[PDB]
């Protein structure tokens, strides 16, 4: 008629205690606890013993484990197959855990990490705290094929967060999303040498991370969020070295010397992240201060950057660095067949070096483009420019040795194509492009602000020598526009019916032009002679001009016009964008950097 | 030998109950509950007392608590540290609920709010329900700094969602993501004055808010997603004025006054969003009806927005604007250097009001658009305007006082650049386009279906007086192609050598052009005199052409032709597109509404 | 004194038992499990009628369910008002679970599918796996109005996993998103008829979809995403016949036969997905191979899509289907008002079929494309070409019977407008265009490389004929530029103020050109005459040529050249792209296919 205590402490006790719903408490026990194997749960005293003892039952039994105090753990723990609900686990700083098939969520891993050894593993809105391990959150060497949803964690105070090396049976599939990682010494997110893994998806997206600081760490550590195939790199080599087929979206990565990093990619998409590199963290370990950066990738678009550099501009503006991969310090693996878009990055510089040849396509896209300097490198069979608004343009085709990642490698004889539409060079005042060693049979360009000149490599190999008309105007008077710079080919038609053509790309300054005196520090200029009110004798905003002895040491100052012809003091006045060094005495003569010839038809 | 009743009913008691785990009940507690501490749980019983000695025990002990009833509360609670998993609160309408470092999951707070004072605040899968408070989640005088991660949480039937007031210690990062917030009468996510806040990323994403209604409610009340920094506006005032680096991204705005709204922006990207805003609702609150709304900011992405306005168009198309801020009235803070692209609102209208100035640059960027009306004021330093689909342009470059926002306030006399590339302003057959007081020292055109005319602000001021040639044809005959409306400038080069120039832009329509009777509502015309289907005195379809008499009390009525010349009843015809008004009797001649003048040479 | 065993085991015995809150047992019972109603769980032992009561008792006293085993059921089971967390629920292959009202977490559905019938459900981090059902998870003929979060969910081994059919109260709201699907043999998100449904959003974003093989099923079994209004198809119907405002975003499907279906949508966006389709797979259902088909859909939106077809592109390369409906065979509805963007697809094929009349406008935008075939069919009132990168073109405007779909069906006899900006067609030195039937008023063409062809529907039924000049050169001599093509109307102004005008577009090739014998294989050709390096005789690479005799069995070879002039061997020498393959004699000629006419003026 009574419990006796014997029956009520055994393990069936729990079916004497009766319930609400008509059954017993035993019925109940949808889970089990650390605490119900011996865990103290403190956080001080050793409780491996008790973990490995709950693990065990959990997978012997298939019970999820439930818990919420803090279990000390001085040695490697092994789960597999283990629900588990709660609770901190803390070890001695990079104590293992390591997980197959496995399921875990609110949990917090402290001064210890997580070794995932295969099969289908997820882990949601867990805590990774200061690990002192290499990584927070380890795949390497699984000894079963795997998937993975590593989503809505939050990961700090380590060294990599996560890191995958790519040794041993393959992940076929995961989804790394919506994690926030911050305040780290190693790389956020960095899967290395996988191009076996992913056949079926990598899809990185919607990451935030902040303050990721190597220095004093070792060779490359500090990348935000990288992924790498296999070497060597090569034009030819094959497919299955690359990783494939991923995608990195929509990540936000906030004070990291290098923000993302791709080696050895093919078909694969940056898209929409935001970036904000800084060249004072990561000292030391050699990586090149950006927000993405690409080597010996093929077949790939990075399509959608916003951000900027936190240091100032004086150390570096570089934002997007695509480049020739390296094999023994010899550059192999020319990026080829890409498209870079969207890029809204305007204090910020692209610096890009590809390469063309008979032996194989490479067709470039870039367009949507705002930027601060745009360096290329390299004449692909076909390259497309549209809608690039930069602050200059630094661009050599076919470029040589010395001139940047190989230089001199491949040159292509058949035909090369290459398109501008619709560009923007301009910091202010100034046009400021310089290109060459453009050795292309069709080059199509309208709608820019500058001209694009060809090159012939050899008589005769890029067919009939022809200048492209970018330019065409119309003047209600007869005499020639002054003081305004129009390419070569250029016409102007005369509503009398004159025409003009231009046979040396200039702008027309008379020989008659003389200035009043100048001092140092003076940035205008003011006619003693000519009337620059005149369509004649104009003066230009934008054009480069040369001022007689004005520059340093009495040479020749090579300057902008700033403002066109105005009259103030009674004098026409333009200014100038570079001040004078030099003073100059009245009744100087100033004069076009690229004087102009024309021909007039009637 | 038996189990005494004050043994088991002590606080130890649960030890004497075993578990098939061989351990016993009190090691399986590994959470509280509310009922422990006196909790009824009926949503009528005022359960306040229980709940603050549930959070105390929670807190004294690091306890999670577990909850699945409905807890009636009548005054403030405050929690600190406390994990909480399931359960309803039911407030009085507004009653608070303060949270310092809590992680709240499946929770359903009824008739109440919570406030977060700081620490790393977490919050998903909860609904907030008919809150009476100003806020259903408010972020207001923090006493730490905090971080935030909000996502997956329903809200509805409330005033405002979400509302951040800036004062006190700052949130360094904040996700909010995958809420869904509906049928609500304040801002659905408001963060207001926080200028200080979100060093470390604000990001607003993937959010789906539905029926946002503040009509009756205070000024300014019924944004559906709303950041801003602090005043004053001004073209120069300090950065750290601004709500800096940000991202609003992937939200879905349905039924709303002013879907997205941003004041005192910098360096921000409003991405991909998709919005359907509506006059009807918000009435009286004083906002502007728009998809996106932007007020003096700087340095800023609009890119990709969908969606239409719900209301009839007559009431009102517009769906961009971007303006000016105003300090007590008066206009401060023009918006500068800015991009604005792939907006897909062919039925809606873009209105941007900027400046431009010598003491700053101001570059601006609007490509791949498709709207209805584009209207635009300001005259940056450089601004280009690529791939623009419209139904009309209404544009004034260096605007005056009464033309919109800060007209007259600044001036740039240095170069001034502006492109335009690709473009069509067209509406069935018409050509639509308004062009003035566009101050360019160069203007690269190409491509357009209209040219945009520059001026001079004074002689020489933009150097030499230069006409764009944007179009010239090759015909196989010497005749002037008829009823074709060319620009100055044009050139026409015949198959025989001689040469066509164009020097008052408009259309050839011969002075013998006679065309029979016509009666009201008419919309054809019909030949009595030319033949129309020569080239010499064709019709051109988008051509604007006059009939003298025609229109309302025998004004002259302007039309546009709608269909090139066709025969019928043995009678060449054209379609026009505007009905005769008053009718017109035989023999009456058409003219060009811009009648060309062209020169021929040979 | 002692404690009891009928009042232990009674339905309060628990509330005899204390907790360390100096509550008790009973209080702490915040939910209930099956095996308080008779489950065993063990997953063969008939659990049908424990789940029942379970069920019965959540739902009369409001209390959760936890559980942990694996329930195995053999008839329907009905839920309303459920809140189940955990556990295995196993069917016979086909058992049904409805569901109204209900919030699933952390259950898998084995051998079973979940019938959704209307109200706030909601399905996170669950399990659909082995359905034999039709569906695995399907709504149809909802008893009441619901919305719908369906995320983070994983579904494999089924035939459809998410099906929707329309009937029945409608789903106002639903969100599917982040969802992993995967080896099924239906289809994996199909939500069809439910034109009526979703008027406060349809949101299907970030879902992982893979191997979706339908091979053997039913007709059109094996779509990736699909979503279905109702017909009857066509360009005037109801807009209640649609499914409307919805968007399709960040999506990736991976080896499907059709990744991305829509059938009567308006006002719908298709967003940043990726996909790879495969013939070889969903034999015998009757889908078109691509990545994205759209029928019979008005004012919608395709931007962003990567990716490529996994069979060998003998097979297919479609990737974009853009058609016309069908009624009983018979097309109708035309796709019209539309926009494509930023489709990075190289190695694939787009082909669309659109339309254009007098009665309704309908205007299309295709911009910044990279892909292999461009097809085209349709002409539109206002069609925009702009950066279109492809490697050929295919294109007939106004198409009529037997040109594609819907041809002859509309004509437009009003303003009909086009433009070209930017467009490459290249196939290494290969331009392969066609157009033909292009009967625009106007057509604006800039920065190709080639010209765009338009037609005359009737003598002066669009206008004076006039041809667009696309390309003007300079040149320093006086001779015409040889072997390089110029379209018609092409203007060359020499040096000396001489000018060229091409009246008939080709190349020049001297009538005195000879070449060297060659014989089959030969991939070169040398001059036994004239100076290839010369610019009057000059040879330009991508100029197409003939060859008399020398193609198969003695015809004319048509080839291009591949190689501009270069000399080996002493001699003048091209590359063709095309071998020789009927030996030729020396001092046979070569000549252009398309062979220039000019006149020169002075
Ligand atoms: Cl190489
Ligand atoms: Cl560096
Ligand atoms: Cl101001
Ligand atoms: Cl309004
Ligand atoms: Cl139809
Ligand atoms: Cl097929
Ligand atoms: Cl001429
Ligand atoms: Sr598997
Ligand atoms: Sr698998
Ligand atoms: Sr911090
Ligand atoms: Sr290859
Ligand atoms: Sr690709
Ligand atoms: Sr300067
Ligand atoms: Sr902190
Ligand atoms: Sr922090
Ligand atoms: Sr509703
Ligand atoms: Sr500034
Ligand atoms: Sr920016
Ligand atoms: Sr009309
Ligand atoms: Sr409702
Ligand atoms: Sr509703
Ligand atoms: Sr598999
Ligand atoms: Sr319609
Ligand atoms: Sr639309
Ligand atoms: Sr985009
Ligand atoms: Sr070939």
């Amino acid at each position: 008629s009574y419990v006796e205590k014997n029956l009520l402490s055994s393990t069936t006790g729990a079916a004497m205690v009766g319930l609400p719903s008509g059954g017993n408490l035993l019925q109940a026990q949808y889970f089990v606890t650390p605490e119900q194997f011996g865990a103290i749960g403190d956080g001080v005293t050793d409780d491996t013993q008790a973990i490995l003892k709950t693990i065990t039952f959990a997978n012997t039994n298939n019970i999820q484990v439930r818990a919420d105090k803090n279990y000390r753990f001085t040695s490697s723990i092994a789960m597999s197959g283990v629900r588990w609900y709660g609770g901190t686990f803390t070890g001695n700083g990079g104590t293992m855990i390591s997980t197959v098939s496995c399921w875990m969520e609110n949990v917090r891993f402290e001064k210890c990490y997580v070794k995932m050894l295969g099969g289908d593993c997820r882990f949601y809105r867990n805590i990774f705290s200061n690990a002192t391990s290499t990584a927070a959150f380890l795949m390497q060497a699984m000894t079963s094929e795997g998937t993975l949803d590593f989503s809505y964690n939050e990961m700090y105070g380590c060294k990599y967060a996560i890191l995958q090396q790519g040794t041993g049976e393959v992940m076929t599939y995961g989804r790394y999303s919506n994690n926030y990682i911050h305040d780290i010494k190693g790389d956020a997110i960095e899967l290395n040498v996988v191009q076996k893994h992913y056949t079926e998806g990598l899809i990185i997206e919607n990451n935030h991370i902040a303050n990721v600081d190597a220095s004093g760490q070792g060779a490359n550590w500090g990348i935000g969020i990288g992924v790498a195939g296999s070497g060597p790199y090569g034009v030819d080599v094959p497919d299955s070295q690359y990783v494939r087929n991923f995608s990195i979206v929509g990540n936000r990565v906030y004070n990291c010397r290098q923000c993302l990093h791709v080696e050895m990619g093919k078909n694969f998409t940056i898209r929409d992240n935001e970036v904000y590199p800084n060249t004072a963290v990561s000292t030391g370990t050699g990586l090149t201060t950006c927000g993405v950066a690409l080597y010996g990738c093929q077949d790939f678009e990075v399509d959608g950057l916003t951000g900027y550099l936190l240091n100032d501009p004086s150390v570096s503006t570089r934002m997007v660095f695509i480049d020739w991969g390296v094999n023994n310090g010899r550059y192999a693996g020319p990026p080829i067949n890409f498209t870079i878009k969207n890029l809204d990055i305007p204090e910020s510089s692209i610096e890009i070096a590809t390469s063309g040849s008979d032996a194989w396509e490479n067709s470039t896209i870039v367009s949507n483009i705002n930027c601060n300097v745009f360096k290329w490198r390299g004449l692909p069979s076909s390259s497309t420019f549209n809608n690039i608004r930069c602050r200059s343009i630094d661009f050599i085709g076919q470029h040589g040795s010395g001139e940047g990642s190989g230089g001199g490698f491949y040159t292509r004889s058949q035909f090369t194509y290459m398109k501008w539409v619709g560009c923007t060079a301009l910091s202010g005042d100034e046009t400021t492009v310089s290109f060459a060693k453009i050795y292309t049979d069709r080059c199509d360009q309208v709608g820019n602000n500058f001209g694009v000149p060809t090159a012939v490599d050899g008589t005769g190999h890029r067919g009939p020598v022809l200048t492209t008309i970018s330019e065409q105007y119309f003047t209600a008077y007869d005499e020639f526009p002054g003081g305004r710079e129009f390419p070569t080919g250029t016409v102007i038609h005369c509503a009398s019916g004159k025409k003009h053509v231009v046979t040396v790309g200039g702008a027309f300054f008379s020989d008659n032009e003389k200035i009043k005196a100048t001092v140092t520090g003076q940035t205008y200029l003011q006619s003693n002679a000519l009337n620059w009110a005149s369509n004649g004798y104009a003066k230009a905003a934008g054009t480069k001009i040369v001022i007689p002895g004005a520059g340093a040491n009495g040479g020749d100052l090579v300057t902008t016009i700033a403002r066109a012809t105005y009259v103030t003091n009674s004098l026409y006045t333009i200014d100038i964008a570079d001040p004078i060094v030099t003073p100059t005495a009245e009744n100087t003569q100033i004069k076009a950097l690229n004087p102009v010839t024309f021909v007039t038809v009637n």
